[PDB]
């Protein structure tokens, strides 16, 4: 079990415990000042998603004609729900043009290269929607927190990421960056859900469990990054992710509003929820 | 419309199929499921399917762990007719697998450089490293079906492919990589029904191309190329598993059970695997 | 039947490349064309001697690079027949081909064409220790591509604006980027073309395109100056070489590189001095 | 004498000291004629350059011919350390268009590559239409350096001798023309060229501590050579074996064999000359 300190109070969390203790279970949803008291009605979420998806088919037909290229980054804490936001957007997309980049950790050869090199290799050709599991922003989160990269390297990445993204925007590739937020209790509940589901247990490693008393360590790095890497060229979208249903819908609503695609049905997109989707610093 | 309407011979019987017409004619709609001597009258129960699938996927988590521990490498090839259900079979396999060790290879048309290479060069480029599970959406068997039928390869290149594929697969087997090859069959009416489902679902419409619709009359040619491919390339080192795929639930379940049965993985639970259904999964030519 | 009509600095001549008689006005002017600073070609024995000392320092550079993990890219651009390849071979002849490699990319595929222009060049960037020389670089879009209409004037003007940003990131990373422009005089090009035509070890180096593009000399002069102007920056400076004499061209390319590399075991006496009459910086030299 | 070493030069004990800039006469005077080299002296350099020039003009034809037919060629060069592989390659490629004649110089296997099929990283380098691909080191590092040095397992080395013929059958079935050259030198000759390398500042990087130590492992490598030529010399993959003591004669006859075997358009059989059977032989038993 892990000794913690949740907003002033010292707490005891056993992940191998098949029982979720009261202060996680009852707190998880509202954690981190989540704006809503319960989950989105499911029927209503599913019928919204279908509509958003039918839109995303319009997008991809338009992408194939204009040759328009789109890139989509998803970052967040462990279990913030990057993958479910990714699978929501691509589930009913053509995997020929919409592809998910899942890069393993750098090889030796990749380590002596320009950090951005292996990301460049995955960049879109005419018409491609490229989505990122892990992005070049491991250098602004996991790597300096875990000391997988030097301070100087992290510091260079913060400096180089906007020059990198100016190049992308100047090329006319449309980059989205989504930071997905969850409250501390949610992470714990989700971590626990993974542990006790034989279908999701491979997602945990002892490291992820060791790095639970590194919340603030990660809070620090999050805030540095968003201020320092949110440019006009590369804006950051920040999502409240406690409810995955709301997180998915607003991710897709945001992208749809931002892309000037043929056959765009504004009634079907609806309103990006101001309570859920923000911009850069000042939102969290 | 009636604008893309086409005449078809459905088992020595003439018929017109209009894909843009949102009404599905009874000669398809009522005949789809049992078409081509399908051994069951109804679709596998939805909730039973999901229950069995979950058990099977837990076993796949055991396979993945065993593969990492041992460096073991697997390759799975999925072929069949258009809309046969190759992608759902793959997705059912990898839905709850680690994507950094189970990856899907989906290669696009050959570039100029590639056409001048050895046919297999660009597939070797995707081969597994240790612990990797590689699934092919379209494989090298593109030259055994789609390429000759449409004239994308010469008759000589086809003949040459049928000769070379066994040899290539022997290299794969001697290297210690486990290759599976799945042929997923559906009945003619079921293809049509699926084509129709696709046209009239705005989520699936993109699955249909012009090419797809014209190739509907080329059904008997595909049967020949199919039969000749199974005949020539079913070998000891590279067996064809042949799936009756009218019911996608029984198809996905039996694809996975077969793989689990042939893999000698750690923590294997035969009771959770269950029994491969011999009415659904058969072997090489003659099953079909 | 392949004879071209040309205008050499306010004077009209015809050039038949397939006539083995090199006319006087080429033969007598090839060498000193374009205000070349020297009376004659550098003697062979002295060239070979000096090149040896230079390739020995290149061995020291390689060993330092393997040790410090240092990374170098060397870009070579010029008119046709300038001697880009000769200068690359002079550099790499006595270096380990497993840490010093040459990049010679062919025309872009359908896929590479729909991509970031710089994507396929980034694929070829060095890992630790590596020296990468470019046969044709991203500067084909600041040379052949707009002149020959292979890229749009919008794509050309986009490249001119984007290449210093590219080179900024290269420099920021600490990959040392060398760019050489190899200048030749007009009459020297004609001789070299004719040399290639009438020598069977060299005839494949020609195209009917290169011969057609002889009339395009002044247009190419235009794109040269434009490029050296826009894309000569602090993080990516252009070195300009007078290449009429291939021997002095090669020696100074290497001299420039050794001078700028702060490697262990370096011997200034062995490098000697860069010939300011052969090697200039940026525009305002030609 | 800090890296000096004792050797059994044909049952006769001997001390070689590489870092001594003076070459002992038992090497210097014996190198050229080692391993019963059929000739007394070096091929005259001008005659060599004149011959090479003609061979290279024939190689321009090959290239034009390959581009028009799409014909593909691979050339593998193996031999002991310092046998002369890079030299045979550069004599081939010096006046060829590098846009279609490429030299493959593969570094050690990465970790990813080690868990792949042995041949996968080499298939990645295979020719497209009209390409001529030359290999500095090839897949035959599993037949030689790897077993001897323990970089691969006995099982992997055995695996390799079995698979290489199959691989080469696929290459031949595909219509790609594979040449395989083994370049032999005498023991004394190797030592001389090692010494040349050590004491030439242009060449010293070609020498490694590993290479010096493996000078005792001569007989070891002899065994691997003979066994590899035995198991992998087949009809679809013949080994051409070159006596390479003279680098000029080796380069010339490597090139003549290739010319001789390619039925290229413009072929001037008189310009090719005759392959010297004292220098080039085939498969096992030649040496």
């Amino acid at each position: 079990a892990v000794e913690l300190e949740i907003d002033g109070r010292s707490r005891i969390f056993d992940i191998d415990d098949p029982d979720l203790p009261k202060w996680i279970d009852e707190e998880a949803f509202r954690s981190d000042d989540y704006p809503y008291k319960k989950k989105l009605d499911r029927e209503e979420y599913e019928e919204t998603l279908t509509k958003l998806q039918i839109e995303l088919v319009k997008v991809q037909f338009w992408m194939q004609a204009t040759g328009k290229r789109v890139m989509a980054v998803f970052e967040g804490r462990d279990a913030a729900g990057k993958g479910g936001a990714i699978h929501a957007t691509t589930a009913n997309m053509n995997p020929r043009s919409a592809r998910v980049v899942a890069l393993t950790k750098p090889t030796e050869t990749e380590r002596g290269q320009w950090y951005f090199q292996r990301y460049v290799a995955t960049f879109p050709t005419a018409g491609e929607f490229v989505l990122f599991d892990r992005s070049w922003y491991n250098r602004a989160g996991v790597e300096p927190v875990m000391g997988f990269c030097t301070p100087d390297q992290y510091e260079q990445f913060l400096k180089e990421a906007p020059r990198f993204e100016e190049m992308i925007a100047n090329e006319g590739i449309h980059l989205f960056k989504f930071w997905i937020n969850i409250g501390r209790e949610m992470q714990l509940k989700r971590f626990h859900d993974r542990r006790h589901d034989p279908l999701k247990i491979w997602k945990l490693s002892p490291m992820d469990i060791a790095a639970l008393s590194k919340w603030d360590d990660y809070t620090g790095k999050r805030d540095r990054m968003l201020k320092e890497t949110h440019t006009e060229h590369g804006p950051w979208a920040v999502i409240r992710g406690n409810d995955k249903r709301r997180s998915r819908i607003n991710v897709i609503r945001h992208m749809l509003t931002k892309l000037d695609y043929d056959g765009k049905d504004e009634a079907a997109i609806g309103e990006v929820d101001e309570k859920i989707l923000g911009s850069g610093p000042g939102f969290l």
